[PDB]
This record gives C-alpha cells, structure tokens and sequence, in this order.
C-alpha cells in the first residue's frame, strides 16, 4: 500500500459547488480544490457516501481507500483523495462527459459500431487489470463506467460496494453473496447489453425478488436489435450458471478487438457510415485539452 498515492484532504481545502447526480451509495458533486497557500480553484469530482460513518470504521475505510488509490490503469479511475469527517468524501479528477450509461442514452441511435465495440474492449481491459491485481469490482455497470472523452472510457466506483445491484449480479452472487472475477464477467455481459440497447434498464418491470427464479429457468436479457448472433453469443456466455464456463476478460479483450477491426460485420447500425470515425484533428484537440494521459491505441 503506497500512502503517497492517497491524499488526505481537510474540509477547508475543498468545497462542493454543484450536484451532478445521485445514486444508491452517494451523491456526485462538482467541487473546487484550493491548494494550501495558493489562490487557484481546481475543479474536482467529489462523491459523498450517504451512510452515517464513525471514527471507529476510519482505519478500515482508509485501508480500502489506499487500495482504490493504488489502481494504475488507463481504463480505471483511481481514487486521488479522501476526506473523513462524519461523512466519507471521495475525490477524483472531474470528468465533464459523465457516465457511459447517460452518454449512450443522450446519443440514442447516434453511436457508431466503432465506438460501442472499442468501449467493450476498454471496459474489458480495465477489468482484466483489476483481475491481474487480484481485485473484484463487485459492481460493474454502465453507470460505473465514465467517459473521459468519447474515445476513452474508465471504470469507476471500484471498492465502494465492499466499503444491491440484483439485475447486474451473477446467480451465485444473488444466492450466496459470492463475488469473484467470474461474477464480474457476468456484470460485464449486462454492461455490454446496456451499451448495445443505448441505456435500456435490464429486466424492466420485473421485481428484483423474481430475478433469481427467472435465471434458474434459463431466461436471460433479450438480444439487442443491433447485435449479430456472435455479439449476442458472447453476452450469453457471460450469463452461464457455471462461473468457469464464462469467458475470461483476457479472451473478451481479444474478441471485441477482432470485432472492432470489422465493425459493420458485428453490429448493424442505421447510418453507421455517417457515424464519424474520430479524425486525427479532433483526437489531437480532445487529447491536448483533457486527455494527456497514456492510453492504448483505439482499434480502427
Ligand atoms: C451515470 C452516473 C454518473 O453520471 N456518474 C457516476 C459517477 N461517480 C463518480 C465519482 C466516482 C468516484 C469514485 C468512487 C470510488 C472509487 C473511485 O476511484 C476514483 N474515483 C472513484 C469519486 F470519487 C467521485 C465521483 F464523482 N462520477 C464522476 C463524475 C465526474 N468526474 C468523475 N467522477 C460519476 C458520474
């Protein structure tokens, strides 16, 4: 655990200025950090966890925050800072574009196959990194994947489930609260389904109490109209009862990277020719402005 990877922040160094959105664990705010002895206002993203915390949990919360601060990958948001008072405040780099769930919703039937398949590759790369570090996310979902730029996505909220998303969870996690790299593969399947349906709610109308019975019967999420049978098959392999039969993240990186080379062969999108392949000019602008970090080349 590198203590230098986590900055302990005092309430006097930062201020929340705008609510960006709320969820089951906390509220996301646009904040401003005013460094000690400076005059600058640096935009930051703060998430405040809504459970009443005590200083007894502090050592354990801090041990978890040290792990979240250690994750170093282009496709995973690492925790930068934390503030422990009566509430828990998690500080990271502000990402204006928000989450990939809201992004695919707001760009419904306006996203090219090239983006969708590359996002699938990037999400699998970040998950594979977490698996290599022997870490289980426990809460992979399109709301937990953030947009850095339209060409660069990063998985967020790693570690805060540990310190429930029934419809994203593998059968063994619903039944026995067992969370492994292979139950993360199941959630990856559902996350992919959320992208391919432009933010559709999985099992809409179905009460969360009925999900495990529906899964036992063999019922799964319906094939999105834009996926060929090969994209659907990879998703269905993610939702198998036997965890060991599900694909590995390393195999998912390879499969979606092969698919990204022939985008029109794997996804059927209306107006996919018109859907702008990121021009070198726009990529340079996006990168110099808000994405200077190192990142693996996007599959063309
Ligand atoms: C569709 C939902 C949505 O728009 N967003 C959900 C969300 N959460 C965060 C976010 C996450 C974290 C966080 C928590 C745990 C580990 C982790 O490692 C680094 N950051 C992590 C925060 F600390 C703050 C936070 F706001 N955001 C968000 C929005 C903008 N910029 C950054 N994060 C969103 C968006």
């Amino acid at each position: 655990p590198n203590q230098a990877l986590l900055r302990i922040l005092k309430e006097t160094e930062f201020k929340k200025i705008k609510v960006l959105g709320s969820g089951a664990f906390g509220t996301v705010y646009k904040g401003l950090w005013i460094p000690e002895g400076e005059k600058v206002k640096i935009p930051v993203a703060i998430k405040e966890l809504r459970e009443a915390t005590s200083p007894k949990a502090n050592k354990e919360i801090l041990d978890e925050a040290y792990v979240m601060a250690s994750v170093d990958n282009p496709h995973v948001c690492r925790l930068l800072g934390i503030c422990l008072t009566s509430t828990v405040q998690l500080i990271t780099q502000l990402m204006p574009f928000g989450c990939l769930l809201d992004y695919v919703r707001e760009h419904k039937d306006n996203i090219g196959s090239q983006y969708l398949l590359n996002w699938c590759v990037q999400i699998a790369k970040g998950m594979n990194y977490l698996e290599d570090r022997r870490l289980v996310h426990r809460d992979l979902a399109a709301r937990n994947v953030l947009v850095k730029t339209p060409q660069h996505v990063k998985i967020t909220d790693f570690g805060l489930a540990k310190l429930v998303p029934i419809k994203w969870m593998a059968l063994e996690s619903i039944l026995h609260r067992i969370y492994t790299h292979q139950s993360d593969v199941w959630s990856y399947g559902v996350t992919v389904w959320e992208l391919m349906t432009f933010g559709s709610k999985p099992y809409d109308g179905i009460p969360a109490s009925e999900i495990s019975s529906i899964l036992e019967k063999g019922e799964r999420l319906p094939q999105p109209p834009i996926c060929t049978i090969d994209v659907y098959m990879i998703m269905r392999k993610c939702w198998m009862i036997d965890a060991d039969s599900r694909p590995k993240f390393r195999e998912l990186i390879i499969e979606f990277s092969k698919m990204a080379r022939d985008p029109q062969r794997y996804l059927v999108i209306q107006g996919d020719e018109r859907m702008h392949l990121p021009s070198p000019t726009d990529s340079n602008f996006y990168r110099a402005l808000m994405d200077e970090e190192d990142m693996d080349d996007v599959v063309d």
